[PDB]
């Protein structure tokens, strides 16, 4: 039942750049610790055992050291592939137990998402279903928010949204959001808009179509 | 490792008669068989247990006896409501075994199938499906086929069929088939036909409709 806690929550560098991440454990683990990456979508992937030890296949630019209740990960060239979610998780005892995460990325500049809206196809029509997509394309960083609005109307609970991972290029994300009705709910409205929030925009960004027009 | 064989396996009788099913097991089973009686999609009832021992609730009409290897269950006065299946079982040791079976309804004159065949709705095309139902009203005996040709081509995988229970007064069965489509598979198609073969009909009949007419 020890306690970690991993310092910062949230990192952001760019490549090159010297990265140092701290696991504090409640009690001495006594060098049982791992660090893993995390990537979206994915299982955590294994970087370091027993402190030190870099595991198979896993590039040297990754480090582990520390005893007793302090411990610390390096990067000492950060890479534009090194982003992700990063845990530490001892097992001096049981239970086993994770750190909280560090979410790591590549700095860049605020880029501002540029919004796209796609009204449902007469294909997808005639299936009975209908899907609006919103596209938020090259942004940076990755909070961003987005609201549906039908006729005005804030909905909830009927929309999906994914993220792309950070691009190895411009160090940006692009999102959708899928509206999803109904035929019958889908033809009895008129206006389709996606709002959308982000620090690189001074005011809300809305797209908007009119059914049949 | 105990086989056991029902004798008859399939049997009809009229209301009044009196009905013998034998249930012959491979080695001595020593008393220890049981009864069972199961309706159409129910679970199996049991009727008597330790050879002769009748369950609460059942009616005194319903008698088991035998020893050894042969063992047999009587109905003195077969009623209506005693159609189903019944199930001999052992255990005397493991693994238990139960017969193969035996089919009991009520007997009456054949009775041919008449056949309807629905389009689907308008209401439902709407929502991208379609559901093409074929009817088999008051036939009897309960063995019938049905066949599905679209563009009289055989259907397979796509279709289900339910049945209602041997009828109080008539003693007939009734049958559906439903065949499943998309709404997009089901456009690109005209002729839609079931086919049925039945003991009562002198050969196949066939009900069909072109779609949008």
């Amino acid at each position: 039942d020890i306690q970690m806690t991993q310092s910062p929550s949230s990192l952001s560098a760019s490549v090159g750049d010297r990265v140092t991440i701290t696991c504090r454990t409640s009690e001495n683990v006594n060098n049982c610790l791992n660090w893993y990456q995390q990537k979206p979508g994915k299982a955590p992937k294994l970087l370091i055992y027993r402190t030190s030890t870099l595991q198979r296949g896993v590039p040297s630019r990754f480090s582990g050291t520390g005893s007793g209740t302090d411990y610390t990960l390096t990067i000492s060239s950060l890479q534009s592939e090194d982003f992700g979610t990063y845990y530490c998780q001892h097992y001096y005892g049981t239970p086993l137990t994770f750190g909280g995460g560090t979410m790591v990325d590549i700095k860049r500049t605020v880029a501002a998402p540029s919004v796209f809206i796609f009204p449902p196809s007469d294909e997808q029509l005639k299936s009975g279903t209908a899907s609006v997509v919103c596209l938020l394309n090259n942004f940076y960083p990755r909070e961003a928010k987005v609201q549906w609005k039908v006729d005005n109307a804030l909905q909830s609970g009927n929309s999906q949204e994914s993220v792309t991972e950070q691009d190895s290029k411009d160090s940006t994300y692009s999102l959708s959001s899928t509206l999803t009705l109904s035929k019958a709910d889908y033809e009895k409205h008129k206006v389709y808009a996606c709002e959308v929030t982000h620090q690189g925009l001074s005011s809300p960004v809305t797209k908007s179509f009119n059914r049949g027009e």
